[PDB]
């Protein structure tokens, strides 16, 4: 239910310490009009998702708050804009009367905003899955395609205004998020993002290093199988034949060394502006990982178990927004990996181990890979 039921205990957290526009309805079971506008409020919460949050406060069970604002009779509607009464309305009113009161008081013009958080990587970590799942939140709009702005000198030269006009439209209250997995490893990107928005928030979703490398390789092989071209076995690319050790020049191994790349980014951004998503837990138990991202982005908790249903035939979780809109990810997500010689997997696990430890230390998240 899109409506938020308040208590006197949780009014500071949910309205005053909150951000965005919130309409609070003060009501009680003995107020006829209050029960006559309850259906209207239900339709408003749905037609104004994005630009307004509708909340109720039952003054019978919560007698503390209403006096603090001069609430004489009920119903009384208080529109808060970022913990500050911006408007009031007293006594019942029609759905069209409420729409006139809101529309003439909400800054709800559709706008193209620069992203306030960027998923900077990693390739095959679950970037698409992370983006689509965060979009489940009513405050988040996703950039549908990968934009590739800071990692492409042709695009970067077109100005930050070009980047902005690539973004989707949104109510100014929402936040926009973009995904471009190449940003993580491209050298010039951290300083360019920093110039744009030195306080931007950066998301990194990682998987088990060896597994991410094989997933990487598998994507390249599909695109080569399709074109009827020859490639090589993962074992031949990942192991140097002269030493039988890990070949550090292989791009898919280089990209799983998450800590060498992160340290380039820490030259410019503090660790407090990063959040690391456990891409493995996103595959098997995603909801807790999404709740951490909600708090990282200073968003209220709106993603629930209802929004994630497991698809047994697919082997992955799928998304459910409302009662009728359902979505699984594209066909290229969830490829079966080739079987890889166990000895090589052991050599890679032993190879990544010290880099994993350094990664846990810097980020403060221990992901329990080998
Ligand atoms: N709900 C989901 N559906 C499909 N793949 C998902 C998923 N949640 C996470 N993933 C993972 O994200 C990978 C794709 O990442 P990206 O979008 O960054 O390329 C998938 O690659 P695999 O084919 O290796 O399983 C899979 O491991």
């Amino acid at each position: 239910d899109k409506i938020i039921h308040l208590t006197d205990d949780s009014f500071d957290t949910d309205v005053l310490k909150a951000d965005g526009a919130i309409l609070v309805d003060f009501w009680a079971e003995w107020c006829g009009p209050c029960k006559m506008i309850a259906p209207i409020l239900d339709e408003i919460a749905d037609e104004y998702q994005g630009k307004l949050t509708v909340a109720k406060l039952n003054i019978d069970q919560n007698p503390g708050t209403a006096p603090k604002y001069g609430i004489r009779g009920i119903p009384t509607l208080l529109l808060f804009k970022n913990g500050e009464v911006a408007a009031t309305k007293v006594g019942a009113l029609s759905k069209g009367q409420l729409k006139e009161f809101l529309d003439a008081n909400l800054a709800a013009a559709l706008v193209q905003q620069l992203p306030k958080a960027i998923i900077i990587g990693v390739r095959k970590g679950g970037t698409r899955a992370l983006l689509e799942m965060l979009n489940l939140h009513p405050a988040v709009v996703k950039a549908s395609q990968e934009i590739h702005f800071f990692d492409n000198d042709e695009n970067y030269g077109k100005g930050i205004e070009w980047y902005r006009k690539k973004m989707p439209f949104s109510y100014p209250q929402q936040i926009t998020i973009e995904k471009s997995p190449a940003y993580f490893i491209t050298e010039e990107v951290p300083e360019r993002i920093y110039k744009m928005n030195s306080s931007i928030k950066l998301l990194i979703i990682v998987r088990e290093p060896t597994t991410r490398a094989i997933s990487d390789y598998t994507q390249v092989l599909e695109g080569k199988e399709r074109k009827n071209k020859t490639y090589y076995k993962f074992e031949k690319l990942a192991i140097d034949p002269n030493t039988c050790e890990v070949n550090t020049k292989y791009k898919a191994v280089r990209t799983s060394i998450y800590t060498k790349h992160l340290e380039r980014w820490l030259k410019y951004f503090p660790i407090e502006q990063f959040h690391v998503v456990d891409g493995d837990r996103l595959i098997t138990e995603p909801l807790p990982e999404l709740q951490l991202v909600e708090k990282f982005l200073n968003l209220p908790p709106r993603i629930s178990q209802y929004n994630l249903y497991f698809n047994a035939t697919r082997g992955f979780y799928c998304l459910r927004f409302n009662e009728i809109f359902n979505k699984c990810l594209a066909g290229s997500k969830g490829r079966i990996h080739p079987e890889v010689d166990p000895s090589v997997i052991t050599k890679l696990r032993k190879f990544f181990h010290p880099f994993n430890q350094k990664f846990y230390q810097i980020t403060g998240r221990t992901l329990n890979w080998p």
